[PDB]
């Protein structure tokens, strides 16, 4: 909408105060214009039709509860937005500052959040099993992050390159929670899973095996059921990034651990300019360490250490 650009201040998921960019006219709207061409965020009203109505409010406060996931997930788009920007020097998920959409409140006690090709989608969770799924920074990463590489390698969502998608948005996920640097974790929407359980996630990235999810391509799942277990075989690949960050020993395979930051720059170039629709694991290992190399070079610990990652997941 045509308007003016203002700020508003409400309450997220978790109870947390922040402010979030809107947009006058009449009401205020969850429109964001400080940020490429804009960040939109839209109400579901419990429904599946999208991607709804842009979220209005008359006084530019959101400290209402049904006004939470629609802060969280403006919001953190917004600082997803900002971790591309600043750190890859990415504009929005298709590299042009495509405005950036979201819907909240989707269906009825809907357990989760998605992508659709055209935007992100969070349902409010059963209450018991999930709250609002955007009051996870992660959550709204990972669903950012489907879009750039759509637009990017465009990992088709299946097999070994599905499971390289999901992985890519687990660690862009994980990599914006650290850089938001509130309780960041290498695990996967705790923030918004079993508020009466604590301590579990959906996945971890440092011990997949704790949620049924294969550590090692001899573990890895065969069947069809999850795409041929694209969330499932993520874990072999979200262990190789986090060894590769953090290092350690797995299955008496030695990792150094180079940090986030290179990570980040690894496997975002890797994404970028070298996996492409069908690329499998050991496609995505050879990206890796000619992103490292390209980067570091050659003799680099940064090479070895991604080595040595994929040889500990045993992807060669
Ligand atoms: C953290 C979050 C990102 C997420 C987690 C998620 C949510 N669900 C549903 C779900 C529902 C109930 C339980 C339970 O323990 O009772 C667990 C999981 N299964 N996985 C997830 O990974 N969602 C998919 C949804 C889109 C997948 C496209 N097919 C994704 O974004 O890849
Ligand atoms: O735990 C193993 C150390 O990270 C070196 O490698
Ligand atoms: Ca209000
Ligand atoms: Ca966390
Ligand atoms: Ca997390
Ligand atoms: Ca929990
Ligand atoms: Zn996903």
């Amino acid at each position: 909408i045509t308007g003016t650009s203002t700020v508003g201040v409400g309450r997220g998921v978790l109870g947390d105060q922040k402010n979030i960019n809107t947009t006058y006219s009449t009401y205020y709207y969850l429109q964001d214009n400080t940020r490429g061409n804009g960040i939109f965020t839209y109400d579901a009203k419990y429904r599946t039709t999208l991607p709804g109505s842009l979220w209005a409010d008359a006084d530019n406060q959101f400290f209402a509860s049904y006004d939470a996931p629609a802060v969280d997930a403006h919001y953190y788009a917004g600082v997803t937005y900002d971790y591309y920007k600043n750190v890859h020097n990415r504009l929005s998920y298709d590299g042009n500052n495509a405005a950036i959409r979201s819907s909240v409140h989707y269906s009825q006690g809907y357990n989760n959040a998605f992508w659709n090709g055209s935007q992100m989608v969070y349902g409010d969770g059963d209450g018991q099993t999930f709250i609002p799924l955007s009051g996870g920074i992660d959550v709204v990463a990972h669903e950012l992050t489907h879009a750039v590489t759509d637009y990017t390698a465009g990992l088709i969502y299946q097999n070994e390159s599905g499971a390289i998608n999901e992985a890519i948005s687990d660690i862009f996920g994980t990599l914006v929670e650290f850089y938001a640097n509130k309780n960041p974790d290498w695990e996967i929407g705790e923030d918004v899973y079993t508020p009466g359980i604590s301590g579990d996630s959906l996945r971890s990235m440092s011990d997949p095996a704790k949620y049924g999810d294969p550590d090692h391509y001899s573990k890895r799942y065969t069947g069809t059921q999850d795409n041929g277990g694209v969330h499932i075989n993520s874990g072999i690949i979200n262990k190789a990034a986090y060894l590769i960050s953090q290092g350690g020993t797995h299955y008496g395979v030695s990792v150094v651990g180079i940090g986030r930051d290179k990570l980040g720059k690894i496997f975002y170039r890797a994404l970028t300019q070298y996996l492409t629709p069908t690329s499998n694991f050991s496609q995505l290992r050879a990206a890796a360490v000619q992103s490292a190399t390209d980067l570091y070079g050659s003799t680099s610990q940064e090479v070895a250490s991604v080595k040595q990652a994929f040889d500990a997941v045993g992807v060669k």
